[PDB]
């Protein structure tokens, strides 16, 4: 078991694909420092032949989420904003 | 153990049913996409029960450790989704 | 390890008698509402609900032994939430 | 694994003894009711160690949530005089 | 598993080294003991900066977590009048 953690930048989507065996499990997501803020930043995940929403950040009220994920198989994360951290650890 | 999760749909009620063996874990519940109250209903055997209340402006989605062994049926109500996300494993 | 859940209606305290229950959460249904429960000679409070700011909470809670789960809302009911495990 | 509660009193702190090969898990701190905004630090002393584990509020912060394990001896306080605090969770062994 | 716990001041971040067979589980970060203002917490693992999360005076004073450490990390913060106290704890 290990530490794992990837910064998502705004726009294109970020594949992570765990090799076979492993498991990455998402513990949370949290935004990056912006100087301006004011701003609603949904967080989106593709698996398989799913499109889900994994929540909806906020600056002031919610910079961050805590979270029980887990991804066995390849996934895509994305957002529209700034980065956003996503942090976790991998196990088989 | 695996990746799960379902987009519900307002006023339609999804019916989730755990292969034999199978638990279904939920996570968490969240809105879908911004410009007032949401409950978030079960219905497992004959128990409707409440899991929970979304807001759009102040709590967009809830945290949860939920295990389902046996059917149930989510739902809620006006204008969009809410996704219920988590994992399957065996018992 | 299967379901586990009960709706507490207000001023009608639930005794539960388990095998572990554990209870992942209290949601209000339909100002505050302190969550009371009683276990071993000791009366604790396991949170406060509102109704505009926080309609539940999350948790991690087990019972090995009896335990009586309450509330005093009067409109409504308090939904607790978990599974049951050896 | 096995329920574990217990009631802080203001300026009360209680020492929690796990025997040895038994953790406790605390889950929560709860503020008990009080009649207004007042803020309340959560203490807790372990061995040379004293650390703040977070701060609850009347109005807006009743509880929190967490995932914290004591194998060794540890104080619990706080420092609000109109009410108690309840740290709430279970013992279990390793 | 055992007990685990930091303290961290304003500019002076902690590096932590789990000791050989060793996880740092973190639970947890809160504030200690005025001002309404934010503080970014920051992480150092390997060749990656993250950001797990900002605390805020009067809104949010702590944060729950399940972060999982294997190796060598770096906790910091930006508050300058006042600690931020990590806790969680220890197992192989």
């Amino acid at each position: 078991m290990e530490f794992w953690g990837i910064e998502v930048k705004s726009g294109k989507p970020v594949t992570v694909t765990p090799e076979e065996g492993i498991l990455i499990h998402v513990s949370q997501a949290s935004l990056g420092e912006c100087k301006n803020k004011k701003e609603f930043v949904p967080l989106h995940v593709k698996v398989g032949n799913q499109n889900l929403v994994l929540g909806t950040l906020s600056t002031e009220n919610i910079p961050q989420l805590f979270c029980d994920l887990v991804f066995d198989k390849e996934f895509e994360l994305s957002h529209t904003w700034g980065s956003v951290y996503f942090v976790g650890y991998k196990t088989p």
